[PDB]
């Protein structure tokens, strides 16, 4: 403990120094400041082609994609799998396979139409970090219409946001956190959700991206939220299922994990209404 919300660096912009005992926090997940990082990428890079040498359909496609990638990129998968070369490659397999499982998020991906979804605040990105230093994700279901914005467009925006925020080294070491504001979650929206869309989102959150989702928060959800929850519930692994938190209207243990002071007005915070325009501009 003994850490404030301002004891951390910035989001969005790629980092510079690794201080604030986050490098020590990194060391607390099997990291060493020394010769580890350098060769680990090399050991992975060597592994990527070595397993592709067997002529396996996926392993080749894996080596096909990352053939033109930088050293920092491969280190993401190392910091994601607590510095384990084997585990890191398995994540990379699930990484590539995710694009193969779902091409509707990476095919005709025009960056011009994506920003329009981000500026709509879907999903939202808190410009500040939590008391643990994680990128707090935002999503307000109130007044959301599926006919205007597809569930897939959200994930497309979700991916791009994840693709770029993981440049920041402190994000890789601290992780992420999503806030789901289900105040305006009507039964009309409940039924209009496709089960395949939920699998699509869960397949993202699990074993695909080098991110450390450390908490999921649901607020102001109705009495019938458990209906949708129990359908997703089988999709979740034990690791993530235990990281999902439902509060309702009793936020007695909510404003400890996520400080109110850094929260928008949309999420019971002191800050003004979430602005998707300004956040999207910092991206591009």
């Amino acid at each position: 403990e003994q850490l404030t919300t301002k004891d951390h660096g910035p989001v969005f912009g790629p980092c510079s120094q690794l201080p604030r005992h986050t490098l020590q926090k990194a060391k607390d997940e099997l990291n060493e400041r020394e010769e580890t990082r350098e060769e680990a990428v090399r050991e992975l890079q060597e592994m990527v082609q070595a397993q592709a040498a067997s002529g396996e359909e996926l392993a080749v496609a894996v080596a096909e994609r990352v053939q033109e990638k930088d050293s920092g990129f491969f280190l993401r998968f190392i910091r994601a799998r607590k510095f384990n070369v084997g585990r890191a490659y398995e994540l990379l397999r699930g990484y590539v396979n995710f694009r193969l499982q779902y091409p509707e998020l990476f095919d005709s991906l025009s960056p011009e139409a994506v920003r329009c979804t981000i500026e709509a605040g879907y999903p939202g990105v808190l410009s500040s970090r939590d008391k643990y230093g994680r990128v707090v994700m935002l999503f307000n279901i109130e007044n959301w219409q599926s006919q205007e914005i597809t569930f897939d467009e959200i994930l497309q925006a979700y991916c791009f946001i994840l693709e770029k925020l993981l440049e920041n080294e402190e994000t890789q070491i601290n992780g992420f956190c999503i806030i789901e504001n289900f105040k305006g979650f009507t039964m009309q929206q409940a039924a209009s959700l496709r089960t395949s869309d939920l699998r699509k989102m869960v397949d993202m959150l699990q074993d695909s991206f080098p991110a450390r989702f450390k908490a999921i928060h649901f607020i102001h959800q109705p009495w019938y939220f458990t209906t949708t929850y129990n359908v997703v519930k089988p999709f979740l692994k034990s690791k993530l299922l235990e990281r999902v938190f439902v509060h309702g209207d009793d936020l007695s243990g909510f404003y400890q994990e996520i400080d109110e002071n850094i929260l928008p007005s949309d999420f019971g915070g002191t800050l003004p209404k979430y602005d998707g325009k300004a956040v999207a501009e910092q991206l591009f």
